[PDB]
């Protein structure tokens, strides 16, 4: 947490990618550079995208920390980060940290973004209720309970996750950027309430039903629903079914291991237009 006399940078920075960039932050010639407390305590910002940062050890001694722009290293453990207490800005994106739990007693952290950093465990977040920007696109995320208490989320993403339910968005009436495309959402009522969006995306979702039996002639409910709870009509049926409001229909002469159905509906929620469209497979038993 402090250094008590001049300390080479390299000493400090055990990895050297960041010693650069401790170096080059402070102006210094050399990581084998003599530094201060004092000097350390004058870092309000680190920007090292793209630097090949393996680890921030060393980090702990720079305690007026605000923003950390550490997009596209390779970082795994962000521990180093667990008390520095001003950390307002933390964006992460394409790194493999997956443990979350770190973050917990950054209470002023206002914008976090871990995107592409293979996290499925976001519960660690219920300790941000603070958080206002929130990205986490591209991870393999399902379960989105803890995001009930983030209420005050202006932005957030989930995009490229494998989320079906967002009943825990529905009460996040100051999002005004949404993204949840490429999931596994079939049903829109959650976001009826979101009346601030301005931005909204909804493409791509793929469903998947509970396995039914095989019959030669087949009749599955329709699960995709608008934000007023409506069925959403099919677009497209596979092997040449047909729709009768609310069912989908096959004549399946032979067995077959599956059938399914696109839909597109364009839907407007708040200020926002998006184009929900997605497919839905229902497998079949013999």
């Amino acid at each position: 947490e402090t250094i008590t006399v001049p300390t080479p940078i390299k000493q400090i920075f055990s990895d050297d990618a960041f010693a650069e960039t401790i170096k080059d932050n402070l102006k210094k010639k050399s990581v084998t550079d003599a530094v201060t407390q004092n000097e350390l305590n004058s870092i309000d910002q680190i920007i090292a995208n793209n630097s090949d940062i393996k680890s921030v050890q060393g980090i702990q001694y720079l305690p007026n920390v605000t923003k950390l722009f550490l997009n596209g290293n390779k970082l795994t453990d962000i521990k180093p980060l667990a008390n520095l207490k001003n950390l307002g800005w933390l964006f992460l994106d394409e790194n493999k940290v997956k443990d979350l739990s770190s973050l917990k007693d950054l209470k002023k952290l206002k914008s976090l973004s871990l995107e592409h950093n293979g996290i499925s465990d976001i519960n660690g977040l219920v300790h941000l209720p603070q958080l206002e920007s929130l990205y986490l696109g591209n991870n393999k995320i399902t379960d989105i309970t803890v995001l009930s208490r983030l209420t005050k989320l202006d932005t957030l993403s989930l995009e490229d996750n494998q989320i079906r339910r967002i009943v825990p968005l529905a009460r996040l009436t100051k999002l005004q950027n949404l993204y949840l495309s490429k999931n596994h959402i079939s049903d829109l009522r959650a976001l009826r309430g979101l009346k601030n969006l301005d931005v909204l995306e909804l493409f791509s979702q793929e469903a998947l039903n509970k396995p039914i039996n095989h019959q030669s002639n087949l009749v599955v409910p329709n699960t995709v629903k608008n934000t007023d709870g409506s069925l959403v009509t099919p677009e497209i049926i596979s092997d040449d079914g047909d729709y009768e409001k609310p069912n989908v229909k096959w004549h399946l002469p032979e067995f077959t291991n599956e059938v399914s159905f696109i839909f597109y509906q364009p839907v407007t929620i708040g200020k926002a237009k998006a184009r929900f469209h997605g497919r839905v497979t229902q497998p079949l038993k013999e």
